[PDB]
């Protein structure tokens, strides 16, 4: 039964299961070791319904399965698909949020504090991604991953802090749902936020659930 499998393994094996877990606000990225059963119980969800939704998704194999891919290919993919994108996405969202918080300051639904939280995420993620690209990822490419417990534990602590920031961003934005009086800039910014959350969760998932454990295992 899918409920007895870890969230991370389900997300990495079933196409769009990541999107299903995002719908249910289950942390498959930094909390990807927990079983679906445990995650669903904490959130008081009907786990049979979720198993049926996963079964329908699992009719196809995942288009690209990273679980057994070479660690160097995973690293190069992370840098181009996630690190480079975050470095473009977040400055753009910071400026959009600034504009929304000023233009709609008088409105009740305006996401006050959003700029602040995006800025914190950008600063913390920027420094973090530089340390991966300059220290940890080269160490893994050199074959020293089995010696990386310390560095990986530091990176995984930052992942938890990034997850905390994501929760604050989601709360500030009514789970990234714009109000009815949202103009196009506001709505477009929320689409960008959802894209950032989707990407960052898949990115952390690939590191926590594939790259880091396999590196430590000597692969
Ligand atoms: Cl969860
Ligand atoms: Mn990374
Ligand atoms: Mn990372
Ligand atoms: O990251």
């Amino acid at each position: 039964a899918y409920r007895d499998q870890p969230l991370g393994e389900l997300a990495l094996s079933i196409p769009r299961a990541s999107a299903l877990f995002r719908k249910y606000d289950m942390d498959y990225a930094a909390g990807g070791k927990q079983t679906l059963a445990r995650a669903a119980a904490r959130k008081e969800l009907d786990v049979e319904v979720i198993e049926a939704e996963l079964a329908k998704l699992a009719e196809q194999p995942i288009e690209k399965d990273w679980r057994s891919a070479p660690l160097a290919e995973i690293i190069d993919h992370i840098i181009v698909r996630y690190h480079d994108r975050h470095r473009e996405q977040l400055p753009e969202l910071i400026l959009q949020a600034t504009k929304v918080e000023r233009v709609h300051a008088d409105k009740p639904s305006v996401p006050k504090g959003l700029t602040k939280y995006l800025t914190m995420l950008h600063e913390e993620l920027s420094s973090h991604m530089m340390k991966e690209e300059q220290i940890l990822f080269p160490m893994i490419k050199q074959g020293m991953g089995s010696q990386a417990m310390g560095p990986i534990s530091v990176m995984e602590s930052l992942h938890d802090e990034a997850g905390e920031l994501l929760e604050v961003i989601k709360h500030t934005t009514n789970n990234v749902t714009p109000p009815p009086e949202a103009c196009t800039t506001w709505k477009a910014m929320y689409n960008g936020i959802n894209e950032l959350i989707d990407d960052l969760m898949d990115h952390i998932s690939l590191e926590n659930n594939v790259l880091f454990p396999r590196a430590l295992a000597g692969e």
